[PDB]
């Protein structure tokens, strides 16, 4: 089975006075998701006739915790130069699986861009939920970070001291598997330059780590997606061929996923984002890092979320 289910409709998110550049709306899933095998993510923009803010902007969409109401981002990408996601039969995709046990019942949903024009950007989204049996019926989505509200509203990258990226997980004690789900992006064009003038952290290239317990465990390589084989192909005369490091204009930006080893089940342990060191000279401008990382956990028993703490 699978069942589609209709979420934003044509909403616009723009910038000038009786406009936002976040949208929210309240819509109805379907209650039990035990059966849930997969749900997909859909993002349809619509930019007919240079109708649009033309610029390659940042955009995420979130699902608020009922409980806790804080918003989790289920998925960013950046904007294609001057068209919308018409190459794309059902626009940009994006698998939102994870938060399957916040994707149920009367769920609000919010869309933002960083969009800073009257004519913004619109879209329509929309979610295929397959339903079957999953290898695990239950699983608990928590966020260990999220630096995520706009592309200049990341982790400074590159000052002389920083903070806010160590935490400690406990995971319940029946996981029977838990993971990472990391979307990191970088901005700017901030000097020192690497080798061919890449500046960061739009242009150059780093390996982040993951560190668990104090041992670097897992790597992000933010390097080349190949942005010239973008099939959102029509973007000229906008810069959009050009490989930024681990993005491209007009493309999700990717989900990293990193398994965490069973050893950890019940039991807390300590979680750092390490950046590749760099420092920002400052003649250049600023450089960011927008992150979010979540943890999830999952179970054939009923689970509870993983605490996170300082």
């Amino acid at each position: 089975n699978t069942v589609n289910i209709k979420t934003f409709d044509k909403v616009k998110n723009a910038f000038g006075d009786g406009l936002s550049q976040s949208a929210e709306g309240t819509f109805t899933f379907p209650a039990d998701v035990t059966t849930v095998k997969t749900i997909k993510m859909f993002i349809k923009n619509e930019c007919p006739n240079k109708t649009c803010d033309e610029w390659d902007r940042y955009a995420n969409v979130y699902v608020k915790n009922k409980t806790t109401g804080e918003w989790y981002e289920i998925g960013r990408f950046i904007t294609p130069y001057w068209v919308g996601t018409e190459k794309l039969p059902r626009g940009l995709e994006i698998d939102v699986t994870d938060f399957k046990s916040l994707l149920s019942g009367n769920t609000e949903l919010k869309i933002y861009t960083e969009t800073w024009l009257a004519k913004g950007r619109e879209y329509s989204v929309d979610f295929d939920i397959v339903y079957g049996t999953p290898d695990y019926k239950y699983s608990a989505v928590v966020p260990v970070i999220q630096y995520n509200k706009s592309s200049i509203d990341g982790v400074p990258y590159g000052k002389a001291h920083t903070l806010g990226l160590k935490k400690n997980i406990q995971l319940p004690t029946n996981t029977e598997k838990a993971y990472l789900r990391t979307t990191i992006s970088g901005w700017g064009h901030a000097k020192p330059y690497d080798a061919g003038s890449r500046g960061c952290a739009e242009w150059c290239f780093r390996t982040h780590t993951i560190a668990i317990n104090n041992a670097n465990t897992f790597q992000h390589q933010l390097g080349a997606l190949g942005c010239s084989a973008n099939p959102i192909n029509n973007q000229s005369p906008g810069n959009w061929a050009p490989d930024r490091a681990g993005w491209c204009p007009g493309m999700a930006v990717p989900t990293r996923i990193d398994v965490l080893n069973n050893s950890l089940t019940g039991s807390t342990f300590s979680y750092e984002y390490k950046f590749q060191s760099w420092t920002n000279n400052g003649t250049n401008g600023d450089a960011f890092y927008a992150i979010s990382s979540f943890v999830i956990a999952k179970s054939n028993t009923p689970i509870s979320a993983p605490v996170v703490t300082n």
